[PDB]
């Protein structure tokens, strides 16, 4: 049957269905079964009111428990190509307890499983046990942790928010892995310029057991069994072609500039916030500052952090500044040096996160107050976490939409890993402080003002600093272009254009 | 279709339906659609048991969510003349979060909206964001704040309670705005006496973009496009006629008397009570006193007030007296100087307001205790907030009814703004400490004992102190008369009669 | 229609239905309508499973709200002979808030009411307001307060528990009021011996507006319009007959003995316990002691009591001893001088009373522990409050049943007042510390050992100390006999027999 | 009808049904009726999805309350051979309050009961009252207390977990009591070797009123009316046969070795944990240590223990070590000397036990952390309580299953006592610190290396130290064998084999 099976119901279900409909469109549609502990007719009513285009995909609803074998047989569990275990809205530990029981149930199916299991985990501290009992069958996506990592990346580089939304979801372009036997024996530097409609980003190396190497050496020779990781519009839109003519040349300003210290504000005590502090300490330049404004009394913050595994005495790049107060109280916020922050993250506080409507209401209240306080005392990225994707969609015609990062990104990550389990490791590396990551780079590293050259020519210059050039944003364009369709044609570039690369630190 | 659409269900729904039925009666009835997340047959059952006269208006019920476009299409959202977003019973922040999502949903309707959106807001701190995203489509009515303002006005002038109930609801007379081209070129002083069945109160000034000027200058000349604001019995009961014969004369006692200080008691810590203290400080004579009797420890009251934006060190007219105690405990209440207060407001405490039945039970318990304590220690307006309009209606044949102000006034305000969005600014001014307000004035300012004159003659005398005379209450009458039908006939007035005016401070 | 209408559903409903079925049996049955906010078919199912004999009474169920006039019309509210407003299980203030709204609704019925309204009140502090708005239509029975008073009476006189159960319910004999014109002009002392099958206890005095005088003067002459209060088996079982021959004689030992001090234990902090302490202080001999064992810290008990209106510095007969502890913890209980108490009351603690199953579980746990502690440290009335009548009935074949007093007594009181509203004042007096009350008296006051005399002869001796003799308990009988059928026959009495009287203090 | 009647519904129902199906299989099936306060069709749906073999037993579902006689008649309460009162999931006191009311209801059935009542009690402190009112009809199984006792036994002797699971459930072998008149007059030492397919363990002694004597004297002569207690595969698989030929011989090493002190860790504050500490103090060698790691502040632990009846100053064999911390926080756990414990019990904490899914999630989190901490600091039985049997079953293909003891054992105990009420006393003795218990013993007490002998010959040697030999575990076998089928055949034993005995201390 090779359908997608979704176990559960949550605020993320509609956005996940939308992603899978987009992924299936190139096939003419596919089949999705949803099984939840709800009345089947109510499920069908809700699905029938969803406002996106199903693009030929059929959605079937069944009522039942993932712990009951007779219920799993109702949705042909052993023939699904992927099984997605959706987290329950509300308390993270309760959702993760259900996830563990569900994975154990699925591993007990005696006919076996045709596909893999994608588990939406709500708390990092519960991931190891799920991975232990799920073995080779399971991929975990820790929703809470991924969102924290993306918020930090987008706070540090404004403009990555749009890029990450584009790449993590199936609209526009995204990562695909495919085997191309006709490229066996070619150097990676030539593979890079072999696809009119794709940008190679890595190689699945057969001699390493299928490990994906992002940003490999230009001198790597593709071997039998290797596969290519690309960014492309869809799984079927790209193919290798004869090598184009690409002039070679040197980087004008191949410089590493001293990184300046950053001052970041976190509003709210997020569950497991020590994990975000760890990521930030590994990401910022020395002498940076993290301010934490929240209602936890200062004298007890250290215990929370040390109990979460963070030794603040051994932070390398950041100093911590603690301020106590209520993030929806104007008087408390205005005591902060709001104008001095390079970025401000408004986080879902652990005291209210179990209710998405309450958490999101507080986050938007804080956003409005920070903006209004600053406007009123006239003579900085602000990013606000939104837990319900519906609220993000409802904000989409407002200016507010530019200031929010939502759990829709979790639905996108789940759909990516459902469609190819191997992409989970690629995303993990790009979300991690180690290895490769995405960066937005000024044009004067790569070219001179008005220089006439092709995207491929810039790409080959970028290889001289070990970067994969994946896109650009033109000086007065609203949106970056990833995997630009016109790669061989020459244009006149501006020093105000910017380039999007995958790069090591 | 031009129907009224109500989104939601609450304790206020019946009283709102009643108001709209009264407003529609002059048309022979209209149509109201109610959509809520309830079983349609249960909604219909409840509507069919409501005890007021529908007066030809038809009520249609549908089950659905205001965030779901297919549900909005079921109630012809794009053809409604007004959409009313009713607050949810219970927690104010949760209700306001729903309100914001609903306004965003309505603004997303791609066919557009024929009418305006009236949003019942539960907390003033959430109003700005709703106004920002709703733009030109939205009128907000902040129920909690309006009730606080009305309680203060009625505590300061006993007898305004009946007047405000009469004017804010569609029974008796109320505000209407209409264009009268035949009055172009006339002075406002002549417009004032041009309507046998109405009292002009202001002008919608076309050259100010349609801003309504309450109580304009007698010398203002009506221009093309201007409209007249009147108080009248219904939208169609009044029209201009030839100018009547009105004797002119002077005010006998056009004096401004020194205002005496007032001592006011607030029982209970109302949510956002600092907003009421602000209004009171701007309303009372110097050297006045506000006593706050409630269970919040004295040492922490200042923080609550400063966090709500109130700087008590810069109050101009009132001193604050703090007493700690439980407002349903006789022993605590009897320590207060109950006999010395000019007025006592029994407020819904923020600790119980999320349950209307609990809050109203405490308010009535306090009312009875205050009266009984005073009666028992024999050898003052008391106003009690009631959150459920049903309880106010059930009290209507009891003496208790004279001591209660209820959320029925919110239903009336919502219906007024639903019927003409421009009235929201008029009500805002009359509820505000700035600009014009209603006052009850002694007769000896305007006439001598037994003087024989017409209502119009008194009105023209009142213009000499920049007042609009809107009604009277005769010396031994139970009720004031607003917009009295007999305006040209002479009667013999008593110095014990009183006059109702709109006036600046 | 003249039916009984019950508004509500609670744990007391079955026992109330049983009482009304017993009261109606002499008519051949009657009709009871029950209206509650429940599914009608579920109500009917529950009624059809009740295990007592309906004795010809028909029970009709309807679904609806007592605040909705259309629902009240469904149960013919204006034709009912009595309307009983049953308290809701759980929180007392919420139940009383519903009661107030229901009384207001009933007073608004424009066709008027044929009968009276009996309101089950849960908290004494809410009674005055209900009485104020209900006027002449309402009788209140404050369930919580009545049970406290009965527990004190039964703790002080073991054997009154069975007597009160017999008299307050319709099994056996109970109070009836009826007019007997043929007794006009007779002295009360002769009325007393005029009814073979009843005992006159008082007179409804027409010249006092129908006030019932319990235990009147023997010389009172019945006037036209007066009615007789009797104890009898049923409303129709008794009638006056020619005066019997009754020998007169003197009391052998008409002595008042010095009352000895009592030591009483209250286990648990009962809601409004100050009301019980007040009753006890007025009931006990000087130098008595009340021990209060409960978990409220000693330092804060005084505030609870003074806030409830009790001035402990002005207690007349009791001293208070405070002990802190948990009444289900053996170690805490065994620190008490359990063997030294004249009686122990195990009260439903205010911390758990909102759940009858939890409260009753704690009360029975305490009962078992007190008995077991005493038995284990070998080399006193114990009375336990039970909130659910079903639990009392389930205990009825156990020895435990002798140690429990339950809310079934509330159902009995409600049925008594439903059947004749005038009985509420009689019960109030007998439950009150003022006026008349029931007492169990030793035989040697009235007769000598082996004296051969009739019940009537003893009754006339008892009149010489202003007592109404209503029954006896023979030396080795399990049960007292009230209104004994054989009143003229002589028997040989024992000084070990006891007599039941109504008497002033 | 002689069916089994189960009153209630809980997480244990499926495992109880499975046990009863196994017990009934030898009859070809039987009948089980389940009555709960649930929709009958939902009950039937759930039963129809259970995944074990019903083995010919029919399950009938009815909706109803055990307190309602009409409902009890629907399931033929008076003809059932056993009635099982299943505890409610969640709060123990509420479940036990229901149990008491249900037992009272059953004792009120006027047709009487054919069988006995098995009551699942959740808290030991509530057992005495249930036993008092249930009299001769009731057997109580205190689930919480039994699980604590089994966890201690299995922590002290690894390998008893599998043995107890085998013997307490109906798979494999278990205890049976039956009368064998042909054995009257035989000595117990000969009865012991009379059953090819069973091991006699005790005698039901008719002259003691039917008291079961476990491990009687070899010289006891069976009398008329006595019955034999055996371990056998099923009730019908065993019978006496002529005495086999059994060589006699002496024990090689009949030594009592000095018992070494043990160090035990309890993680979590279990409800009524003092009861486990009492059992442990009576079970361990002198100078043993109990460490209690949990979040209760040290200064208040003593009160909890003394209020539960434990005098820590008079412990005989253990010292208590108190550590404060959170059992799911790695940093707190790693401060413990984890490597030094002879056994670690992870207990369901009283703060979360009312939710089985939360409690079990914490227990598994602690298990994983303890194992991972130890593995990570490289250059001991661990037993975890699981409250939901479904979770234990879901873990059954994981290694984790070896580390869990679950409430499935409660279902097994309930089924054992349902099938023969007399087994409750046998289990009580084996679970008690007094009398006989099961022990795993080294082979060199009984035989020499390579000695060729039969199981019966070893059994008769074991009688010389007053032990009943019930099974063995061979040196490299995964599982012990209880009641081995091949008892007369000789094999060559290893000093690495172990023997399972019933023995006094
Ligand atoms: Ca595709
Ligand atoms: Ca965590
Ligand atoms: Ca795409
Ligand atoms: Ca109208
Ligand atoms: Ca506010
Ligand atoms: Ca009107
Ligand atoms: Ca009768
Ligand atoms: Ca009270
Ligand atoms: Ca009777
Ligand atoms: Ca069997
Ligand atoms: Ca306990
Ligand atoms: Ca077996
Ligand atoms: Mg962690
Ligand atoms: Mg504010
Ligand atoms: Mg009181
Ligand atoms: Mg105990
Ligand atoms: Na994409
Ligand atoms: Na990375
Ligand atoms: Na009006
Ligand atoms: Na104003
Ligand atoms: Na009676
Ligand atoms: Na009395
Ligand atoms: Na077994
Ligand atoms: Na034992």
């Amino acid at each position: 049957q090779n359908h997608t099976l979704i176990l559960g119901w949550s605020d993320k279900l509609g956005s996940l269905l939308n992603q899978l409909a987009i992924a299936n469109e190139s096939l003419g549609g596919g089949t999705i079964a949803v099984m939840a502990e709800r009345d089947k007719e109510d499920m069908e009513l809700d699905i029938g009111k969803m406002e996106f285009d199903f693009k030929g995909t059929s959605v079937i609803c069944r009522s039942g428990s993932p712990l009951i074998l007779a219920d799993l047989k109702k949705v042909s569990v052993s023939k699904a190509r992927t099984i997605i275990v959706l987290a329950e809205d509300g308390n993270a530990d309760q959702s993760d307890a259900r996830a563990l029981r569900t994975v154990l149930s699925l591993t007990g199916v005696k006919e076996g499983l045709r596909g893999h299991i994608v588990v939406e985990m709500s708390d990092l501290d519960n991931e190891v046990l799920v991975k232990l009992v799920g073995g080779d069958l399971v991929e975990t996506v820790v929703a809470h942790d991924v969102i924290g990592r993306l918020m930090i990346q987008c706070a540090r580089q404004p403009g990555l928010a749009q890029i990450w939304e584009d790449i993590l979801g199936f609209e526009n372009c995204e990562f695909y892995i495919k085997r191309w036997p006709q490229l066996d024996g070619m150097l990676f530097e030539d593979v890079l310029i072999s696809f009119p409609a794709a940008i190679p980003c890595g190689i699945k190396v057969a001699s390493y057991g299928g490990k994906i190497i992002l940003n490999p050496d230009d001198s790597y020779v593709l071997q039998e069994g290797d596969e290519v990781l690309v960014i492309a519009e869809d799984d079927d839109t790209y193919a290798p072609a004869p090598l184009p003519m690409v002039r070679r040349g040197s980087l004008p300003k191949d410089f590493v500039y001293p990184k300046s210290p950053e001052r970041i504000l976190f509003c709210g005590w997020r569950r497991d916030m020590e994990d975000m502090i760890t990521v930030l300490d590994a990401s910022l330049a020395p002498d940076s500052e993290l301010w934490m404004f929240n209602d936890v009394p200062e004298k007890e913050r250290e215990k929370k952090l040390i109990d979460g595994g963070l030794d603040i005495s051994r932070l390398e790049n950041i100093s911590l500044v603690n301020r106590e107060g209520n993030a929806v109280i104007r008087r408390h916020l205005e005591s902060l040096p709001l104008e001095s922050f390079d970025s401000i993250l408004i986080l879902a506080d652990e005291s209210v996160e179990d209710s998405a409507i309450q958490a999101d209401s507080r986050s938007l209240a804080t956003l409005l107050l920070i903006r209004d306080i600053q406007a009123r005392r006239l003579p900085t990225v602000i990013i606000s976490e939104i837990l319900d994707p519906r609220t993000k969609n409802l904000l989409s015609m407002s200016k507010i939409s530019d200031y929010v990062l939502s759990n829709e990104l979790v639905s996108m990550a789940l759909a990516m890993v459902a469609e190819d389990r191997q992409i989970n490791d690629v995303l993990e590396e790009l979300f991690a402080e180690e290895g490769n990551e995405m960066h937005i780079r000024q044009a004067d590293i790569y070219l001179r003002e008005g220089e006439e050259m092709s995207f491929y020519e810039i790409m080959l210059r970028a290889r001289q600093r070990r970067e994969i050039l994946i896109g650009y944003r033109l000086a007065n364009a609203e949106r970056a272009v990833i995997n630009p369709p016109a790669k061989t044609g020459r244009r006149k570039w501006s020093l105000k254009d910017v380039f999007v690369v995958i790069t090591e630190k």
